[PDB]
């Protein structure tokens, strides 16, 4: 019988355990598992974006838990008047709850849904929260998202910060159940390039391995690092950072003598593996600007794909309220970011080409060469 | 000051309006807008999967609203004891609320999150709900997700069904704000192929256009339709439907003399544009099975990509609890579906090749040809 009794409302964090795919992604291949860490790291990076955190420590513990310590402002501890429990507990236990729904606590933040750490909490067999704030140390333990006692003061400190340690639930995660140093290291290295002046440490207590990421030079250096085992064909990396019409657009790029295209897109320091409106705007401006230059200089027909070949590019945007298609934020679905990136690229790339004639002539040569190889491949196919 | 007062909990449907990207996708390019219709249609298709709905009517109204009428069981109308309002209102107003969290009301359903129609309601300036059930007509109106009065009985009927008409909010949707007949028609045509015996009608009150989709022949016919303006190279479409280990796997495919690959994947009748574990399993089985056949018959080196060229395939799986990465369900993230598709394909495709030697020899020829064209393209590139 299909009737009112058949309709069920999931409460608290039950929806997260029931439908983990829409909150954490794939619970079998390891991507969801490492995403648990990235949610916690993203919250610390948001304190760094806000100007309050200068050191982040990620530790893989020997019992297969992970901790993230930050020296930010600390998760608020006072009783939330509407909810009747510490703000920290609200945050850990309530979906669509947080401090990122306006721009008062974080001007710009990767976080926006009020969901991330509460998902981590929901899918962890245990979670330990330690908060240093207003002279005091606060502690609380959760099991499968259920707080064991209310947040309590345990001592004094001159410091501020948040430490979250979590033990993932094997009732949720299957197959890849251990953390992979290199997966975490890739992301943290990236975050160092994206956050100059923030010390990011990674420690593996299983084997004693550690890294300290504090790169100089931001996304321009990131482009160098990425071309390190390749052969750049021109010496001057194109770079700019602007803030126009409420949107930050930062781009670095350089061509190498290979044939792959590697464009890394980020929104508020969160990578979009599946691209989005920022990537679309970058592509459109690149195609237009190179075409105009080749027309004006009398080198002209090469398409957007020919420009792509040998390209390494980083596109980092800063947006007050971006729009992602999912909690995992693999794709940016914000049309106004396409226009901002496209506009800034069109203006500044055209200027780069004019100020750097040697590089410009090399890049044109490369585009023409890619076009020549494409047409030869096509002729060869047709003839078989 | 960042403190407990800075932490906000979004209630009811406020989170949906605040962060529409994670619920509906892109609110500017039209995809989110049409997805509003698809959520409502999916709920009717679920009544059809359950065996209770035989006719679905989709109408685009002249005032830019859309209605979906189904002749299913009807959304439950009785007071929900826990929530204190009609089950219908719970459904329309509460996230993670519905009848698809077990398999008692729907054995198999595209719906699983308890979110879809409540998102439609949240992002509509107005929504009209009419429910025919247990001898009675029930009606309710919402504005921006707020019910105007409680669900009320308005008359009598011998029929059963649900009608939802919604007017999308222009406070959410921008730029593409009108419905496109062809976008709806593509999906409904697909759904007719996927649901043999279900009459699906589409009517546009703006211009009088209509369609009635009731295709014979299921996904095998779907493959024909897709190859209609192309040139199939072998006459016998490979087809099977099995249900093993709790999973339905249904596949049809055929090669044409073109060079594109078009694999259409579905889970509980919902398309995955971004593929997933079903697509991964299909690819893996195809590659293995063709290779083994070419080895055994002495035709052997061609890769998975060469097999892909000229392929049209439909892969339709039926799963008790699938896992998607998002509310829009663009990607299936369920590892056990990869194994089920891979296993069934390996067994049944090998049998197809043995029972259809003429087709098998043609397909081998095509693979070898694709391989030859690929190597010639590569040589041609290298030489420029
Ligand atoms: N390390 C931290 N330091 C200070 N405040 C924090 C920290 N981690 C979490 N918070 C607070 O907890 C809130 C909720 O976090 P979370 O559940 O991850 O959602 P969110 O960051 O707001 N958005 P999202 O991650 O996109 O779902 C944040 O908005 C902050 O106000
Ligand atoms: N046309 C319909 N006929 C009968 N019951 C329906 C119909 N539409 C919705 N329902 C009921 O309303 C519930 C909630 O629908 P909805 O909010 O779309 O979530 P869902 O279908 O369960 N899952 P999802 O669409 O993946 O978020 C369903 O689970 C059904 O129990
Ligand atoms: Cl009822
Ligand atoms: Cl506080
Ligand atoms: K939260
Ligand atoms: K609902
Ligand atoms: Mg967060
Ligand atoms: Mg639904
Ligand atoms: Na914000
Ligand atoms: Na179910």
């Amino acid at each position: 019988s299909y009737d009112s009794s058949s309709i069920k409302v999931l409460k608290g964090l039950d929806a997260v355990r029931k439908r983990p795919g829409m909150y954490i992604g794939d619970t079998d291949d390891g991507t969801g598992l490492h995403h648990m860490v990235f949610e916690v790291v993203d919250n610390a990076i948001d304190e760094a974006l806000a100007g309050h955190c200068k050191e982040i420590i990620v530790t893989i513990h020997a019992d297969n838990s992970v901790s993230v310590q930050d020296d930010g402002r600390g998760i608020p501890t006072g009783i939330h008047p509407e909810e009747g429990v510490s703000a920290a507990e609200v945050i850990m236990t309530v979906l669509h709850a947080g401090g990122k729904f306006d721009d008062n606590s974080y001007k710009v933040s990767g976080g926006l849904h009020g969901v991330g750490v509460s998902v981590v909490n929901a899918l962890s067999q245990k979670l330990e929260l330690v908060i240093q704030r207003e002279g005091k140390i606060h502690r609380q333990i959760y099991e499968h998202g259920v707080p064991q006692a209310p947040l309590a003061v345990t001592g004094e400190t001159e410091k501020t910060g948040t430490m979250v340690r979590f033990w993932p639930s094997l009732e949720t995660f299957t197959n890849v159940t251990e953390f992979e140093y290199e997966i975490l290291a890739k992301r943290l290295r990236e975050l160092s390039f994206l956050n100059s002046g923030v010390s990011i440490r990674l420690r593996d207590k299983r084997d004693g391995k550690e890294d300290h990421f504090h790169y100089e030079g931001g996304i321009k250096a990131f482009v160098e690092y990425l071309n390190k085992n390749k052969t750049p064909i021109h010496p001057n990396i194109f770079y700019f950072s602007t803030e126009k019409d409420g949107i930050g657009v930062e781009v670095a790029l350089q061509w190498n003598d290979g044939f792959q295209e590697n464009i890394y897109c980020f929104t508020n320091n969160i990578p979009q593996r599946d691209g989005g409106t920022h990537l679309a705007g970058f592509r459109a401006a690149m195609t237009r600007t190179l075409n105009a230059y080749m027309d004006k200089e009398g080198y002209s027909s090469a398409t957007g794909d020919d420009a792509r070949e040998g390209l390494i590019a980083v596109v980092s945007v800063k947006v007050p309220d971006p729009k992602f298609s999912s909690q995992t934020k693999d794709k940016l679905v914000s049309s106004e970011v396409k226009s901002a990136v496209e506009q800034q690229m069109n203006e500044l790339l055209a200027e780069y080409l004019l100020e750097n004639p040697t590089d410009a002539k090399i890049v044109v040569g490369k585009i023409i060469d890619a076009a020549r190889a494409r047409e030869a491949a096509r002729r060869a196919r047709e003839m078989t």
